[PDB]
Formats: C-alpha cells, sequence, structure tokens
C-alpha cells in the first residue's frame, strides 16, 4: 500500500524588548513541536528569528539569531533533539510583520518563527 | 502554533470475472485504511470501480459500481465508518490500466482503486 503522511508545522514564539530568553507560557508549544520531530523522524525545522526595528543594527543582527538560537537550544538540550535537523537564521529587522510605530506591532516583530515539516 | 498533518492513502482491490465481493486477500488493506479514517475523522475516500471490457456494457457499467460499492460497504459495515466520508462510482471498462487481450491484463482491470485524503 502506499500511505504517507505530511508533517507541517510552524511555531511563533515572542520576546519582550532586548530579550532572547524562551518565556514559560511557551513551554507547551516547544514541548509539541518535540514530539512531533520524534513522530517524523525525518523532520527538519527552519528557525527564523527577528527584531523590532530599535536600537544599533549590531545587538539586532545578534539578538534576532540569539532569538533563533534560543529555540533551538531549547530543543536541543531539553527535547534532545538533535542539533543538526534545526536550521537557524536571524534577519535582524528586515523582514518586519507589523508597524514598528506601535507598542504592539513592535511586540509581534520580536518573534522567532519555526516551520517544521517531515513525512513518514 | 499551526500543525497539520496530511493523509495520502492509495487502495488497489481486485475482482474474480463477474463478481464483487471481497476476497480475504484484500481485508487487511481495507482494514488498515479504516484504522486511517479512524486516525484522521476529517479524511474522506474517492472510491472508483471498474471492469475488464468482456462482456454486456450494462452488466459493466453495473459491476463496476458494483464493485466500488462493495470496498464502500466493508468499511460502512464492518468497520463503522460514515457512510457520507466516502463516494462511489463506476467507469464500466472506460479506464483501463492494462491490455484487456490477454487474462493477466483483464485481471488488472477487475479493480478497485480508492485515494483517500485529509488533515488533523
Amino acid at each position: 500500500m502506499e500511505l504517507t503522511e505530511d508533517l507541517n508545522m510552524e511555531l511563533r514564539v515572542f520576546f519582550d524588548t532586548n530579550k532572547s530568553n524562551i518565556k514559560d507560557q511557551y513551554k507547551p508549544e516547544i514541548a509539541k513541536v518535540a514530539e512531533k520531530l520524534s513522530e517524523y523522524p525525518n523532520a527538519t525545522a527552519r528557525i527564523e528569528g527577528h527584531t523590532d526595528n530599535t536600537g544599533p543594527r549590531k545587538l539586532n543582527e545578534r539578538l534576532s539569531l540569539a532569538r533563533a538560537n534560543s529555540v533551538k537550544s531549547a530543543l536541543v538540550n531539553e527535547y534532545n533533539v538533535d542539533a543538526s535537523r534545526l536550521s537557524t537564521q536571524g534577519f535582524a529587522w528586515d523582514q518586519p510583520i507589523a508597524d514598528n510605530k506601535t507598542k504592539e506591532g513592535r511586540a509581534m516583530n520580536r518573534r522567532v518563527f519555526a516551520t517544521i515539516t517531515g513525512s513518514r
């Protein structure tokens, strides 16, 4: 029989200003990502971090990547997910999803989006 | 978080001449379909029956739809799958997959192919 199941997941984690820690409220989502990475052992994740547009370019290059790395670290260190399955990249403020002129637009931009894909 | 798992399954059942019963051979495969239909309660199945090109045309129109319906009935009656999730259609000898000039090709054409798709 031909039978396949395809996984597609998207995780969104948000961060406070200048912070790259994972807030406790995001732990259940990371745990679910880890469960699906075990259920689909060929799956991989592309984790992309971002900043709002405030502060030096240099801070935000590092901060965007640190936030992606924080997501990867939680998976690797707390869920024993192999690191090589998880890519990380930071886009500093280059890819806004909301208006940087509002406190709430800035909150939306301070984020990691991770895309998990696999098949079994 | 957004999580989707997409199911794609293809079932092939074959028939003896002038018959629309499910041969015991096919029962494990039909059981597997029902299992996935339960694991993906939103999935539906497109069930299509066929004949070889021997015999009167209306006999083959009926028999092709009877084949598709025998697969549906196995799912509905033995495995309690909701009948509205399953479509059936017969194509008489109009869609051959093999040579009707040989016994082996005719046996290939006496079939039901079903595609089961959906997400959870």
